[PDB]
């Protein structure tokens, strides 16, 4: 059997002190209690009166008594027992706490003081029993708590920090919204929802749960940190979708929260330096990598900005420091690589190039760069691997693919078609990813004033700047007006000699540089240009994407590049019948259009100086010499060289380059010499020197000069020319091989070009053997030539500006 | 006849005479190639022991081997041979300086000159040596000595640019700048990548007033050498002092410019990042300008003025903690900082902390003794502290400092009106002395192109900094809901600087009923008053007086050609730009001897008109029945509780036996002005048992209800309670008032009257007293009263807007009658 029981009601309960007490009038009314007791002291809500009075004295031990006293004169108090498992509580003795609030809520079941004491010491036990691990018996806990005041909030969010730690966020949020709900002034909770909102991939909201965070406390460090970084995540996020300007926000936003987080710093100097805005890119840089010694990123970009700035000593520095964080960070292996093959350090730069690639096995920007500095020691075989590697990694890579063009022309003695085959496969890849213009408003009338554009990079002081300032000086404006486009990416006087007068005779000139190609082919249409001519070809800087547009009715290649561009989009190439011969048997995709007599014309710089002594007078030996490229000095060349060093007693060979300052290049140089014959003593290999007045003035040391093959100089040659020393050259059966052909003939010294080896080195020891005929055509030969078509501005201009109007006059009808 | 040495006559000597391994020995040597050349050397040293060429060519191939003596062994059997051969002595001479011997050097640098006085390697290499002579004699104080061995080098060699270097430093320790300039230009003529001559001109430069020069010099010296690092740190230096001097010229924003371009030459410099932290907070970017003023304190941690700037604007974010941080290291770096004194004092202020506020102001006046705005705040602390006469004695000493200060000034007027009588017209002149002042500093409009036509659509703007929940919004609200605006289109100018729900709502309803809404926030004054000029306005009503944040100066210059003051300020404004004050016929009697300085513009029925708050709850009973004892109390401002008041009050709860006072005030959250005002009670007869002293509740609802707690409340003199009364009627708790001499005494006149309870109006303190009493023996009379009020004051002419708004918009266009006339 069970036990059961029937209730019954009690006696009928009967028909200034505490009001002052809810006043705070503590003293006031404690006397009017301890007098109450002693009129009666059996009047329980006098005890209960003192025993809160008491407590707020800080007197405990006392206020125990007396509330013990309260219920055993009138058990069944609630307020005196509430306050009785008050008191247990502050003691330390929690579960006899919750056992007289029980007792009270027993007695009252409507007295809610004892329900939200209850269920504050309940809690209390539950976070108790989570920190032992009892977590399960920790939740029923803070349950029965919500049981007992569901709107307590305390217990809602102390159940969802468990319920996170239990990897349970969907239920942890839950709890945390409620406490929010309980209590909107909770920013423990309300920080810990944005974490999960976080860590789960929705910042915005995390981030406005941060907001709602910091609202409550302005100085909650955690979340300040917190919002920080959400907010340089979401301006990461906010940037790679288009919007930089967003993300630079966000990223300062961050900074107000957390002034010292690299993370923002840093972000901000990549943004600033995509905005073109490098000094303020740098400050940011520098606060990011003071902060974090550790982000090796921002040392990178710095040697980057500094680098453009031609502050090399300060960018290896910042790559150093970048290495010395991280060894293997490929970007400043290679970009200090780039720094050593401007420098002259072969050795080195070829170490930090190769260990880039070990890094990065898909770098193919890196192989680039490993070719260029192939190509600048003079190894052509290798610098085209290194771009072939590069173009099997890439097979679009721009830098690469004209790099690979270009240094072909080193070694190609044009014998099959293989190099006219690479160029037009070249042409057809490229064309494919740009848009072409197909129809133009220019007005089809033959005789009509002609605007034409030079489109370059090389307006500064360059080896094109002396083959395109005999046009601009003696181009006549009136009918054949010219526009420049120029993207010199370093101007120099040069450039604004060019400028000055360029504008001053009545053309236009406009700076292109930083400027898309595509731009720049509107540009073209915005100008009316007619004759769109470009003059860099496959080499630095060019500019054949806009080109690639057809944005002209006809365009030009001419001067930079001695080959075809391979682009379908140029119709003309500028040569002549001497360096083209009418049975050239070399393929070019442009129609060639020769001019009367040179396709060149040299303009001296006056600042030269005069045509110095030959030297073997005063030195008792004959000195042959080249100032050509290393690059173009083929082994075949030297061995030439050598048959004619071998042939002319104790004379002597000099050359200057610039790898010649590296002494692997110059040692290596000298042995491969030495087996051929020559000792090194009879040979200088003499290093760049940074003035151009010393520069022509050091053919003083030379009294021939040697002209290279298959790829012949250009300005070298009419250097050497200018300053008395003739050039034996080598005819060949491609373009670049020519060029010294027809320089040397139309400047009235044909007697010196050679059909092959053996008159090449019957030449050189000829011209070896007279001295004083030497000596007299030293003198002869700056008047010769500066009186020659080859110096001679104004008769190039006509011929070319009338090939200039037949190329007009072709395209009006629709050739 | 004894004389000295006679002249020389010098005969010729024998004639110079009429080679390949010479000259392929040469050219190997000038080519560095130099153990080869040593081989051709010595063999012609055998052929011929006498070749004094071949001996030089040996040394000179042996000393770059670093044999030394054997090299001083080939060039002295050189010299033995030949004692004439310049290029010997010299290549000794070489030596002969290369191991320290400095004199010797300049022994055979001399003697090959003399051989050959056209040997430029000879010249060349003296005047090296001799400025080495010149520079070590400078080292050991010889300063005379070696600045004419300078002079000795420049003789032989006038293109030797160190000469003229070393020259320009001494004469720049000896303070002669234009010679050393003079010679720095000449060392830079002749070496143009002289960097440490342009960084040293530039230091000239700026030491001598001409930044952009030295800027200028820096650069070119920058330009040789992009790494020199103090170079690099004067640039910044130079570059933030012209961004200060630019920026004080009024161009902020290249003085940005110059800041953040130091900071790329410096990006540590903290001067920089403070004065950028200055810049962005006058641009109002707080948020930038925090992280700038981080950084500067970050880079300086002796820089106080960055901390100071910070707690400044963390303060105008209401984080409070976080601007007491600030402010208390700013003092840990400097003591006697007064803005960061004064700035702590009103962050104590705000807090309730009234006394460590007043010990820290007046530590800030200690240090500044002419700081005004200390004087200012001191005064705020003791107005909310209710001492009144101490807080217009604050003001006053400002105004001593600075006539002309608005705060200093408005204050005192305002302040003014919580105790004065209204027995002389000190009031008046007082106001009429600041509106004389106040207008000789705003220019004012003399031509007004509005158009004059008396019965024309004129235009009604209301300019206003409380369109928020705010006292005044509970009595323009009405104008706004009921208003023509057909012929009397209404245009509010809000002030307003921390919008809110109301704000909003009353946005909205001007909007739909066709007005328009300008949020003047932040705007100038004077370009307040152009607007008001731009918007056609035809009559201005201002409704803030000489309260917070009033627009009085766009007053003060006559933008529109008819002026009002209303609502806000219980007395004249004193600008006689302002033409007329609405006020009525009881709270301004026809016969008052009270002066303005506007036309008195009586209305019908009372001047205001109150709209109460939607969500203020029901009345509630009175307590007495629960208590067993009466209540009295007030929920009006503490200033507004005069001492005299206190002693009426002590008496009324003299007569009612164990009754008790409660007062409501935010100046009651620091207990120690709490009970300091107990104090004051029991020596005026009252313990403090019977007085509570509540402090504010924030929440609206909650303070309607508070209500509950009071069975009448009791009106304050001669500052009269215009919302508290209103809203205590409201709630159907009585209030007794007095009446008085002025305007400000004679709100509670009007409310009352026409609210339809005269008979509560008392005429004097024996009145006031014994009313309240009355009213405080039948209990069951004041439950009849508390739930009649609520009703009969909606029904009052005090709550109904349509019946008040033709009123206003007679009166209105009654001034728009005289403008037109003339
Ligand atoms: N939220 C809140 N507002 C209050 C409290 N006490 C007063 N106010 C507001 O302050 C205004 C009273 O300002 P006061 O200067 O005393 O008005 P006046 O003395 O009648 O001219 C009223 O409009 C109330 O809305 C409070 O305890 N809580």
């Amino acid at each position: 059997g069970s036990r059961s029981s029937s209730s019954s009601a009690g006696v009928l309960s009967p028909s200034y002190a505490n009001i002052l007490r809810a006043r705070n009038k503590f003293a006031d009314a404690l006397a009017l209690y301890e007098a109450m007791l002693e009129k009666d002291s059996k009047n329980v809500e006098a005890h209960i009166g003192k025993g809160i009075c008491l407590q707020t004295q800080n007197k405990g031990n006392l206020a125990f008594d007396c509330f013990s006293e309260a219920i055993r004169l009138d058990p069944h108090n609630a307020c005196a027992l509430t306050h009785c498992g008050i008191l247990h509580k502050e003691e330390g003795r929690l579960v006899e706490a919750a056992e007289s609030y029980q007792k009270a809520l027993m007695a009252d079941a409507s007295y809610k003081p004892a329900a939200e004491c209850l269920a504050i010491v309940l809690t209390d036990l539950g976070t108790s029993l989570k920190l032992a691990g009892n977590t399960q018996e920790g939740i029923q806990k803070y349950y029965e708590a919500l049981k007992i005041d569901p709107h307590y909030a305390p217990a809602y969010y102390n159940l969802g920090v468990v319920y996170s730690e239990m990897m349970q966020y969907d239920n942890a949020l839950s709890c945390y919204e409620k406490a929010a709900l309980e209590r909107p002034m909770y920013a423990e909770a309300y920080c810990n929802m944005g974490v999960i909102y976080k860590n789960r991939g929705d910042l915005e909201m995390a981030i406005t749960c941060y907001e709602r965070c910091l609202a409550v406390s302005p100085n909650f460090e955690i979340a300040k940190n917190n919002m920080a970084i959400a907010l340089t995540d979401l301006g990461t996020k906010v940037k790679l979708e288009g919007d930089v300007t967003q993300g630079v926000a966000y990223y300062k936003k961050a900074l107000y929260y957390n002034w010292h987080y690299a993370d923002a710093m840093y972000n901000l100097g990549v943004a600033y330096g995509e905005m073109l805005k490098f000094d303020m890119a740098i400050v940011f840089y520098e606060l990011a990598f003071h902060f974090n010694p550790h982000c090796a990123e921002a040392c990178n970009n710095l040697g980057v900005l500094y680098k453009d700035r031609d502050n090399l000593d300060k960018a290896v520095e910042c790559y150093q420091m970048a290495l010395s964080i991280k060894p293997n960070f490929a970007q400043s292996l290679n970009n200090l690589g780039v720094v050593y093959t401007v420098q002259g350090k072969m050795d080195a730069a070829a170490s930090m190039i190769e260990k880039a690639i070990l890094a990065n096995p898909t770098y193919a920007e890196a192989f680039n760069n490993l070719g260029v500095l192939y190509r600048d020691a003079g190894n052509i075989t290798m610098a085209i691997d290194a771009y072939e590697e590069c173009l099997k990694i890439d097979p679009d890579s721009r830098n690469a693919g004209q790099n690979r063009l270009l240094a072909m022309n080193y070694i190609n003695e044009g014998l099959d078609d293989k190099l006219f085959e690479a160029h037009r496969d070249w042409g057809w890849r490229f064309t494919r990813l740009h848009p072409q213009y197909t129809s133009w408003d220019n007005l089809k009338d033959p005789e009509r004033p002609i605007t034409i554009g030079y489109i370059s990079p090389d307006f500064f002081t360059h080896s094109v700047s002396y083959f395109i300032e005999a046009p601009l000086t003696h181009h006549d404006y009136t009918k054949y007006k010219v526009v420049v486009y120029s993207a010199v990416v370093k101007a120099d006087a040069k450039t604004y000699r060019f400028r000055d007068k360029v504008l001053k005779k009545g053309g236009v000139w406009k700076d292109i540089y930083g400027i898309d190609e595509k731009k720049i082919a509107s540009m073209v249409r915005e100008d009316k240009i007619d004759i769109l001519v470009e003059l860099t070809g496959h080499t630095a800087n060019n500019k054949l994407g806009t080109m690639a547009c057809r944005p002209a009715p006809v365009q030009v290649t001419w001067i930079g590049y001695p080959n075809t561009t391979g682009l379908p989009t140029v119709d003309y190439r500028i040569t002549d019948s001497l360096a083209d011969p009418p049975d050239t048997k070399q393929k070019q995709v442009e129609e060639l259009v020769r001019l009367p007599d040179c396709f060149l014309c040299y303009t001296p710089s006056p600042e030269a100086g005069p045509v110095s002594p030959t030297p073997a007078l005063s030195n008792g030996f004959v000195t042959f010499g080249s100032f050509n490229n290393l690059a173009k000095i083929t082994p075949k060349v030297l061995q030439v060289w050598a048959r004619i060093l071998c042939a002319v007693p104790n004379s002597r060979l000099v050359v200057k380059c610039k790898p010649f300052c590296c002494d692997s290049i110059r040692q290596r140089f000298l042995t491969t010499l030495e087996q051929l014959g020559l000792e090194s003593k009879r040979v200088d290999l003499l290093p760049l020197i940074l003035f151009n007045h010393d520069h022509m003035q050091a053919y003083s040391l030379m009294d021939i000069s040697l002209d290279t093959f298959p790829y012949a100089g250009t300005t070298t040659t009419c250097e050497s020319l200018y300053m008395g020393v003739p050039c034996v050259t080598m005819a060949g059966s491609v373009h670049a091989h020519n060029v010294g052909v027809s320089l040397l003939t139309k400047v009235g010294l044909g007697h010196l070009v050679a059909k092959n080896e053996d008159e090449y080195v019957q030449l050189s020891v000829d011209l070896a053997s007279d001295v004083t005929a030497l000596s007299k055509l030293r003198m002869s030969l700056r008047d010769l030539m500066a009186g020659s078509p080859v110096c001679n501005g104004p008769s190039f201009a006509v011929g070319l500006e009338s090939a200039y109007r037949n190329m007009w006059k072709k395209y009006c009808k629709g050739e």
